[PDB]
């Protein structure tokens, strides 16, 4: 089937200057080979039409956001970049073509600026994703008691279409991220030997404990985009991309 739970993690593969992302609803002008480089005042996105120009370095174009990134933890989607403004628990929607902020949303009640960050720590309050079901922010509150929150955004307006308060603690994993509606989150142990350790199944509300092998290589929070589109995680450890092979049930 298309979905199901997530039941194996293949070993981490590195991928031949910046987090890059690309587009898991490419929308004309944009294709699926379309690919944007957020450069590490985190301020400019290079945008390549080609790999070819990707890989052959040669931006196409670059984008001038009206304010920077409190992390790499964005996303883009349906030809938007959507992003947490630094300092602040705002969601800015960032329209790549037109260069327009097309919508802004206070995460209501959001931990920012290292109140709930992952257990390596940094800026990691508050995380985009997308999934097949499409996009979701993942943060806590105080009202939560730092356990996981994950909201089902409209990607049009941001509003929070549904949300769901989880029983895991934010600050007691290292990642998370959301396949087929269902949240997962990364052990943080010392090993390289992590786990996903835990699954919240958005559609049911059921939530149990998972012992699947993670390979991680760096004690550092991690920045994880899985990709619909592809079927596969991927990762930036600040050194390199990398890609995980999935298999669900
Ligand atoms: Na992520």
């Amino acid at each position: 089937t298309g979905c199901g739970e997530l039941v194996w993690v293949g070993e981490p593969l590195t991928l031949r200057y910046g987090v890059w992302m690309r587009d898991p609803k490419p929308t004309y002008p944009y294709t699926q080979e379309t690919t944007w480089r957020i450069d590490t005042d985190v301020r400019q996105v290079f945008e390549y039409d080609l790999i070819s120009q990707f890989m052959q370095g040669y931006p196409s174009k670059v984008h001038i956001l009206p304010r920077p990134l409190e992390s790499t933890g964005a996303v883009v989607y349906s030809g938007s970049l959507y992003f947490q403004g630094a300092e602040s628990r705002t969601v800015i929607r960032y329209e790549l073509n037109t260069e327009t902020v097309k919508a802004e949303k206070e995460i209501p009640g959001a931990g920012y600026h290292g109140q709930f960050p992952y257990s390596w720590g940094g800026y990691t309050d508050i995380d985009l994703a997308v999934d097949e079901a499409g996009l979701w922010v993942i943060y806590s509150t105080d009202e939560a008691k730092g356990a996981i929150v994950l909201s089902k955004l409209n990607p049009e307006n941001l509003e929070l279409e549904q949300t769901w308060e989880t029983n895991i603690r934010k600050q007691s994993v290292a990642n998370a991220f959301i396949i087929c509606g269902t949240l997962y989150t990364v052990s943080s142990y010392t090993s390289a030997d992590a786990t996903v350790n835990f699954a919240y199944d958005t559609g049911t509300g059921i939530s149990k404990t998972l012992t699947i092998p993670f390979k991680n290589r760096y004690k550092y929070s991690s920045m994880i985009n899985y990709n619909p589109l592809e079927k596969k995680l991927f990762a930036w450890d600040n050194l390199n991309m990398v890609t995980y092979d999935i298999k669900l049930s």
